[PDB]
């Protein structure tokens, strides 16, 4: 098994980040299920800042209690929120917006937490990819120079785009290029629809994407296992 | 439109192809469901009893769907010959050329032919032997007069997606595709199959032999739209 952010993480396939939202027992169960199905990261998500803290903290606290070796990430764009979440036990900040809060890399640095760097004439269709690669690659370097450990930085070049928009599909076509930057690549492929999502997952995983943010852990795990088997089975 | 053509028949022009396996009433229904789901090919499958059952069905298929590519799943020339006479466009020789007259029957009718393949050597050795022997079988068909562009190679027939060789040939679909012959994929838990299908299609595999068309179709659609052959939805 590999380690991401000092936590045990699957070593024989791409990793799974499981989206878990509050609304309590259901949330607890959501975690239990994701772990059981092999989630490598539990990505905890949720109006206010004060109340948002009093929603994430006990949950992260509980999660860390139940699963001491589980890699926990927090889905927040606010530095104040990330601060208490890291203190509660979060290992990774998943800035789902991109860097609306300039103080965010500082927070990751202080707590020794990882950070997701996400991407929120004319020039060729190749340039569109290079324009993205450039912007996330700078986001990654700006985090590292702020004091975030290099290895704990992941890049999320195609965030929120979802299944079928031109930009989305292009970046999907060019995952290999994203991977070749040398930063671990996070994909957010989620949301009859699932066939296309799994196909994209497969392709992305085959091009070297490191992590996948999903709601359904098991379907994704089985795809990544198959990709891994196809690409890596060699003992006859 | 924008269809392209296989064996003279319209075929999805913007994704890899689907071959639907159909093996009386519930049989006709299976064809109806497959065609509606966008199956590009309907694989249909003593000689006398096999023929007298097969022929009328292919004559029905032809009449019910005049522009549908039809393949016959048989290993004997006699049965194949009777199937092509009924309307079959493609001989799906599922046993890899047990009957030596098979390519003669395909040539006679101007039918297409699937050159199928079904091993303690090296990893590269398997791939090379499979390629070697499907590639030589295809060239054998063209020598017998089968139209070059109506030949399909079936490198991994029945290989089993979860067996070691099945995974080996999946990893090397590119090598199969690189031979220049159109590659049919035909192996028999759902997400792994759809994963393999996704990977084979992006590597340029031409056709997929399946039982359930819809799910495979969606996978091929996505691959095609990722590679820019289909538009964004």
């Amino acid at each position: 098994h590999s380690t991401l952010c000092g936590r045990p993480v699957a070593g024989d396939r791409a990793l799974i980040m499981a989206i878990v939202n509050r609304t309590d027992a259901a949330a607890r169960d959501a975690v239990h299920r994701a772990v059981a199905d092999g989630a490598d990261v539990i990505d905890v998500g949720g109006v206010d800042v004060d109340t948002e803290i009093t929603r994430l903290v006990p949950f992260i606290e509980w999660l860390r209690g139940a699963y001491p070796d589980q890699l926990i990430s927090v889905d927040t764009w606010r530095a104040q929120v990330a601060k208490a979440a890291c203190a509660a036990g979060a290992d990774l900040i998943n800035d789902t917006w991109g860097g609306v809060d300039p103080a965010m890399p500082e927070v990751a640095a202080e707590f020794g937490a990882g950070l997701v760097c996400a991407h929120t004439y004319g020039t060729t269709t190749r340039g569109v990819v290079d324009a993205v690669i450039s912007q996330v690659t700078a986001a990654a370097e700006r985090a590292v120079a702020a004091g975030v450990a290099r290895e704990k930085v992941l890049i999320d070049p195609a965030h929120d785009f979802g299944k079928n928009t031109f930009h989305g599909l292009l970046l999907l076509r060019h995952v290999a290029d994203l991977v070749m930057t040398g930063w671990p690549v996070l994909m957010a492929l989620s949301n009859e629809r699932l066939e296309g999502t799994l196909a994209a997952t497969a392709l992305a995983a085959a091009a070297g994407a490191r992590m996948f943010r999903v709601h359904e852990v098991a379907a994704t795990r089985r795809v990544l296992e198959m990709v891994a088997s196809i690409q890596g089975v060699r003992p006859p």
